[PDB]
């Protein structure tokens, strides 16, 4: 997250912190994710496509720091890593950039809802918020494009939804951004999601209710002028989510 503010997991209790185990025992942060039901975390396929071995991943719920244990955090393995069969990557655009992670503790249980661990409601079909609506993003991603390390503390920011027509303008992404993608940025281009925030939530308040409107997917640079953050539009994927969670 470029700009924005440091936060803690109690303000984002659906946020999942996903890491990968390496040969030799080192574990590095991969991507964010969101708890949509006690057994299921929703993230982005590009996060896992080059390393699709479910056994390598660790997911945390109720965790506020990158390399520290948060009081009340819960650790899980991935029982099932489901990547979208039609995921593809162009030079910039990532297609069908959605994934599901069935989580389990070492005792074989799913998440236990608490003050710092909660689900995020899925959106309804054909009912996304209008362009101009402010939404929040969360992640452990870079604070500057030039950084090679991630912040130790979780961050959050607020961005505004950009219409498909604006995002398809030639100085923006042209025909590379599709109707299955949602653009969101800062009108002053000072705050954004960045590398490391992929898979994480774009949460919008719709008719007074908090919803997982998007999933961090792709963008040209970070907080660059006319280069919005591009998010997987979750409302298009409700038939796919419902079919793979049962
Ligand atoms: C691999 O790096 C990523 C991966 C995912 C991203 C996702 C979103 C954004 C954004 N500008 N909001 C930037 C991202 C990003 O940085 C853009 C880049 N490397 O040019």
């Amino acid at each position: 997250i470029i700009g924005g503010e440091f936060t803690t997991i109690e303000n984002q209790p659906w946020f999942a912190a996903i890491y990968r185990r390496h040969r030799g025992g080192s574990v590095t942060y991969v991507c964010g994710g969101s708890l949509i039901s006690p057994c299921w975390v929703i993230s982005a396929t590009h996060c896992f496509i080059d390393y699709p071995k479910k056994e390598d991943y660790i997911v945390y719920l109720g965790r506020s720091r990158l390399n520290s244990n948060t009081q009340g955090e819960m650790k899980f393995e991935v029982e099932n890593l489901i990547l979208h069969k039609d995921y593809s990557a162009d030079t910039l655009a990532h297609h069908n950039d959605i994934a599901l992670l069935k989580i389990r503790s070492k005792e074989g249980r799913c998440a236990q809802p608490s003050r710092t661990i909660q689900t995020i409601a899925l959106p309804s079909m054909y009912n996304d918020p209008q362009f101009g609506t402010s939404c929040e993003i969360t992640g452990f991603g870079k604070e500057q494009s030039t950084d090679y390390l991630y912040p130790e503390q979780l961050k959050m920011t607020v961005v505004k939804l950009i219409s498909h027509r604006e995002c398809q303008q030639p100085h923006y992404y042209g025909s590379e951004v599709t109707t299955k993608m949602l653009c969101a940025a800062d009108p002053q281009w000072k705050t954004d999601s960045c590398q490391g925030d992929s898979g994480g939530p774009l949460v919008c308040s719709l008719q007074g209710r908090m919803t997982l409107t998007g999933i961090v997917s792709w963008g040209r640079g970070c907080a660059l002028k006319d280069k919005p953050g591009v998010y997987t539009r979750v409302s298009h994927f409700l038939p796919w989510i419902r079919s793979h969670t049962k």
